[PDB]
């Protein structure tokens, strides 16, 4: 009935970006959202530098016509700070600076070295493979601007502009919990009609790769009272606060009405497969998500609506999810009209060398193992039919939470 | 010189995966390898149960054409238990046992309710959407394999078992340092021709978000004697040694001699780009592995060989390298024949939906720019050239390491 992407829309247009920051050192940065520009104080590199090894050289030395031998080599470390002579040259190593009158380096395309000096193939009137101080990196430059995930790819670059620390958004609180009677601790007893709690698990493990930090209240006893504390606790210490079932989404319980009392909380049947029910809305001071207790259901609903909510929570101005890519199916799917269907598919490379992707099996939520078989979702439009084999499909490849 | 396939292949057919475990609950084992099969306790489901929201019935009352009265619901925690009469149908949701004498279940999709009762709208077949005991997991069987990397995907299902805890292979040991009085810390300021260390930070960050316990020793005093007491406080402490900057790739000095005094460490050209340069050998209780002084070529050489040593030497039976496609290049790439080269480039979705790859730019090794621009590795033949727009062309997408 309510189309995803207008829930999503919904829940995001709603959300401000944290703001409150914290100062840390580089190496304790990965995958912190930038708070401020990252703003250069120096120049990289620091001064003219070769882009290549080979050999630093002159003007008319090269149109002298004869061969130049090594007074000297530059290694970025070592740099050449000699007497640097008339018809000679000077070895060099990558990221090393230039001596003073190079105007030219010259790779290992056009070098034969010999007894009596380096002989050079073309001339040159120009620097080439001469970074310039501040080619790459000028100071006052803005390298990475706030909102910016920190990754591999940008931490050792700030270290390079001599930075130890930056400030990034502080993480994400958020709060964890399930009730019920019927619910057991894995390693206990399972009494009369009991199940063991998967879903609670199965947030606190996706949340904690995520970057956020885990409340996790446990399974709070079916009562009024008990319920309402863990709601007014949850919401005095976290951004964000999640149901990983119990907890009504839509069915008239005592649930229900601490709902309506503690908060405003809208109970949508969403036009996706699987799952349909979620629960969201203001509390005082959190954010509330509702899961429903069919832990395919719970996960899928986590993944597709919790996980970008947190995402712009964070900060990050990238997006949450990876990106789709148009495959063809090795497999007949059955699809019914009116949802979005994300199943679960396993996306392999053919003999003919090209992607496709296949079905894991039987795409009932009364199972759990399509997740670590497949390693993708193929998501399948709302109103389309039946897919028959070779038809083009959007694939929607797994992130790091299911490996 | 020599091939990276043949140097990884050195390289892993030396390794022996760890073996000694600890058991962690499962909260805590996301990324961890598991030491031994998980072998179900129980069959699941432990009852008949259904694969489907909807209705059971009997194939007697379903012959009745009549429409049939709901007596009562099953819904996973709370199984029906009462009386069931002739002529009625239950209320059952996904997972919930299926009542006594129940012979089909038959989705809400196909039943339309009257005033009178449920009319059944399609033809029932005995056993219809009923998942008998055992079915998904029997009891005895392996249900995750020793050396499967534990996530989302399997945590819960371990759960639903009610399994609290697993043994898990102890995380990998990895020490690490760099040296060079041109190397500096950050907030110190730069003497002529120093350089701020960043292959050390690179290092580390992927250490960790491999997984591996770290052990970091700093930048070690430009001495032999310094060298050596670093190299016998990182062999006794870690499984695998890395210089990630300043000890001998190759090049004659007092690095090298104490390298080849304290182990058996061949020094390799590889047939790549970027890099070339690759330290690999036996140290007295650990394997070392040292790295060129550039940071592109440091970090590819990271990402290509000792990132799948870490894998390996973790128990891990899958690859943790991302699986190439083939796809077309929306540049022209400059590739000389000879080397391996891992250029960086972008992949996207073009307007028709179709991935193809585009030049991050330039590709020399004096910027480390093209890993943040950059989601993937061009990875172009050793004998091929220069490669035109529509060409097929091999891509890796980068792991979690760079986003």
């Amino acid at each position: 009935l309510m189309s995803l992407d207008t829930a999503l829309n919904e829940m995001l247009s709603r959300v401000t970006p944290l703001t409150a920051q914290e100062t840390l050192p580089l190496v304790q940065c990965f995958g912190r959202i930038l708070a401020s520009d990252v703003v250069s104080p120096l120049d990289v590199p620091g001064f003219d530098n070769s882009a290549m090894d080979g050999y630093a050289v002159r003007l008319a030395d090269i149109a002298s016509g004869q061969p130049l031998p090594v007074a000297g080599k530059s290694f970025a470390g070592q740099p050449y700070h000699g007497e640097w002579p008339a018809g000679t040259c000077i070895r060099i190593m990558t990221g090393a600076p230039v001596p003073e009158g190079c105007e030219a380096v010259v790779m290992q395309e056009q070098t034969e070295q010999m007894d009596n000096g380096v002989r050079f193939t073309a001339e040159v009137r120009s620097g080439q493979n001469i970074q310039r101080r501040g080619e790459d990196i000028s100071a006052g430059a803005v390298v990475f601007p706030a909102g910016t995930r920190l990754t591999t790819a940008e931490l050792p670059v700030i270290a390079s502009l001599g930075i130890a620390e930056v400030p990034v958004i502080r993480k994400v609180r958020v709060a964890l919990f399930s009730t019920g009677d019927e619910l057991q601790l894995p390693g206990q007893p399972l009494g009369d009609g009991q199940i063991y709690d998967t879903n609670r698990l199965a947030v606190h493990l996706m949340l904690e790769q995520l970057g956020c930090e885990v409340i996790n209240l446990g399974i709070i006893r079916d009562d009024p009272h008990a319920l309402r504390a863990a709601f007014i606790e949850a919401d005095s210490q976290a951004d964000v606060v999640i149901s990983s079932g119990g907890v009504s989404v839509g069915e008239a319980d005592y649930t229900k009405t601490i709902l309506e009392e503690l908060g405003e909380i809208a109970f949508w049947k969403l036009a996706i497969k699987p799952g349909k029910p979620f629960a969201f809305g203001k509390l005082s001071n959190s954010w509330f998500c509702g899961l429903p207790g069919n832990p395919v259901s719970a996960t899928l609903t986590f993944y597709q609506l919790v996980q970008p909510l947190l995402a712009k929570l964070s900060g990050n101005t990238a997006s949450g999810l990876p990106a789709r890519q148009r495959v063809r199916t090795a497999s007949r799917l059955k699809k019914t009209p009116g949802r979005l269907d994300f199943q679960r598919g396993v996306l392999q490379r053919n003999a003919d060398g090209e992607l496709e992707v296949t079905t894991t099996g039987h795409q009932g939520s009364h199972i759990f193992s399509s997740f670590s078989l497949g390693n993708c979702f193929i998501v399948l439009e709302r109103d389309r039919g039946n897919v028959e084999v070779g038809e083009w499909v959007e694939v929607e490849p797994f992130n790091a939470l299911f490996g």
